[PDB]
């Protein structure tokens, strides 16, 4: 049966003797601890669980509070009005993958439109549920810029009834976002056109704050009858191997959204039957408790603000050792993410002759640089300039 | 989008006020407490671990090579060969759901055989994977036993190349498990056949030991050279609700396998990318240290034994209160269910009339019975034979 199975398409460099392609936060250290918060749970929990007895298909409730509290803002109308149902899921990643799946087996949807570039993983999952992925306009590589007006004309090739992803914010691999302005644009035309919007929000609280990060968000849910949205605990919980994430579905009413979320569990069901308890116990425990959610935020905030920090080093430390060229669309992108402007073959070069490793798209991530890291770093980048 | 879609087919009603139709092990207090062995690791955990960086998309080596050697025994040609390559997943769904999207993109499969009765969401994950299910006779329900002639004569009609799907132990619904013998006859007939192996064994050391309720999957290893094994570790460590479970792919030798498996990890990364660490960490913790795994193998034990005192207190208590029906099948059956031999009526009957819940089926949870319910629970019964 296996015999003539083709190999799927083929860290370990670096391993084998700086890391940019790292995929995780890092502190001034280097280090990816598990957060304060996330400890103070854990041994709550650790203290206070009698039951390993199943979750609910959709998890754990107040999770599910929680998350559209986050989503949609407390008083949120969508919240009041019942119009939002979440499952607990294992990841953004299994949030996607949920909602890859009702999509294909109880709609129409055939296709779903993701910004070129995107995280290579979208694709993948998208594909896996019969899904065909295909590519809008994003990035103006000459003024590292949204490449707006563009966006807008590879979208008017979408039908009514596509689904369009957007990043909800920290665009990964770019780091650049709409402005509110520009979501507002976008959540309109998307009313007209017929798009079914799909969230993903793996960031939020990376860009400007909780909040900020969700304002894109909420004017599309303003606008929209329905949406989904597929969020992630790995980055903002530092929670990664937890698998910590949520789906949740948008429909006009209660009655609608409940109908259609009974479908969704059927598709959770046939997956992994119900979500692993540890990681969104203690998102909820830390969310729920004024006092964990205050050092949670605050480490939050922390992160936020070291990745800044990095952008504006970066970008003064490149100056002083000698480039000769504008960084400064660095210290205004969003996130752990930024395309350097490197070539395929300036990321090899500094891969080889400078052992600095970034993704071949040039992609970096900031959160990798340190103080005592960064001139290195950039001598290196200034010699394959 | 979602205005049209149909509502998925629809514990409630025993809340509202005996549960047999539970789906866990309860202890003779009627709880579900977490392992002392669990604690024990969780607190290890809480103490040890400094990040919660993603595991790689099969999840934590100490966890594969554990579940290797559970499966086929420490020495076994199959390890010794490196033959198997073992994927930690959320929970034995999870992993049932990983061997069929596999199959499904990487082979010919269009067809898994289950056993008439099966576990209910077999249908669901295999049908999810676009894989249809083809039903094979197993229960005699006049003998209350392995209807076996017949087993066979429904799976001459399985062509090659079609998987059929074997309980490793304690059958679910019918705690009815093929003797080493009829294990030994049926891996000659798949190896004859042409059938894939799929051993779903979610309830190692519940039947009669670890070593014994896996000599049925080993009979079949010994025959073979591929197959597949989705196991669960959701009862023998109470672990439910942290979803761990393995897939393991075994093919005729390692480049084989490593290249199948290598597809087996692209249906993951496409699925929810990486597996949850918490509860697999718990199981490698405790299964690598002499200490923890000796405590564990115990607390097994005890579960196993206690199932076995309610099988025998069952029998006796029905005696004692007046059915005058052999009941002697419910001793010689193996784990958590049995079926009682109630119709869909009587079981409806004794909901209504008693209060005491079991599936339409029959199927009992005998680890829902303890010393202080199982009068009333069989005077109850007595009642609507
Ligand atoms: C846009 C977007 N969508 C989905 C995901 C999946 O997040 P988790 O499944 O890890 O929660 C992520 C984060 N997953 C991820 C891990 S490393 C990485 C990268 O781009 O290096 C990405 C994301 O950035
Ligand atoms: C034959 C078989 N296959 C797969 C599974 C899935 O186990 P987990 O996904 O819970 O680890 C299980 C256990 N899942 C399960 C939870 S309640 C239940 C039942 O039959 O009541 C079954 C099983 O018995």
């Amino acid at each position: 049966m296996f015999e003539n199975i083709t190999a799927a398409p083929a860290a370990d460099l670096f391993r084998a003797d700086i890391n940019l392609g790292i995929g995780v936060y890092k502190d001034e250290t280097g280090k990816t601890p598990v957060l304060t918060s996330v400890k103070k749970a854990e041994q709550y929990l650790l203290e206070n669980e009698t039951t390993k007895n199943y979750l609910g298909i959709d998890g754990i409730p107040e999770f599910g509070r929680c998350t559209q509290e986050l989503l949609f803002g407390k008083g949120s109308a969508l919240i009041n009005d019942k119009r939002a149902r979440t499952a607990q899921t294992p990841g953004g990643t299994g949030a996607l993958r949920v909602a890859a799946d009702f999509l294909a087996k109880n709609t129409s949807v055939k296709r779903v439109w993701v910004s070129n570039p995107s995280w290579p993983n979208h694709k993948s999952v998208f594909n896996s549920a019969g899904l065909e992925v295909r590519e809008y306009a994003y990035y103006d590589a000459e003024n590292h810029t949204l490449d707006f007006d563009a966006l807008i004309n590879s979208l008017n090739e979408a039908q009514a009834g596509d689904v369009v992803l957007f990043h909800g914010c920290c665009h990964n691999p770019t780091g650049i976002d709409p402005t509110l302005e520009q979501w507002q644009t976008l959540a309109q035309l998307s009313v007209e056109k017929g798009w079914l919007p799909l969230f993903d929000f793996a960031y939020q609280g990376f860009a400007r704050g909780l909040e900020e990060d969700a304002e894109g968000l909420r004017a599309f849910a303003a606008m929209h009858k329905e949406l989904i949205v597929a969020s992630s605990y790995s980055k903002n919980f530092g929670l990664y191997n937890e698998r910590v994430g949520a789906c949740t579905l948008v429909a006009a009413d209660s009655e609608t959204v409940d109908r259609a979320f009974s479908q969704m569990k059927a598709a959770i069901r046939a997956n992994y039957s119900n979500p692993p308890a540890h990681g969104a116990s203690v998102v909820a425990t830390i969310l729920s408790n004024d006092a964990l959610r205050a050092i949670w935020e605050q480490e939050l905030t922390d992160m936020r603000q070291r990745i800044q920090r990095m952008r504006q080093l970066f970008v003064n430390t490149l100056q002083e050792k000698g480039a000769n060229r504008d960084f400064s669309f660095i210290i205004k992108q969003n996130g752990m993410f930024s395309f350097s402007g490197l070539t395929k073959e300036q990321v090899l070069r500094l891969r080889e002759e400078f052992g600095v490793y970034a993704v071949a798209s040039g992609r970096v991530n900031v959160a990798g640089m340190t103080p005592d890291n960064m001139a290195p770093l950039c001598e290196a980048i200034v010699a394959v300039l």
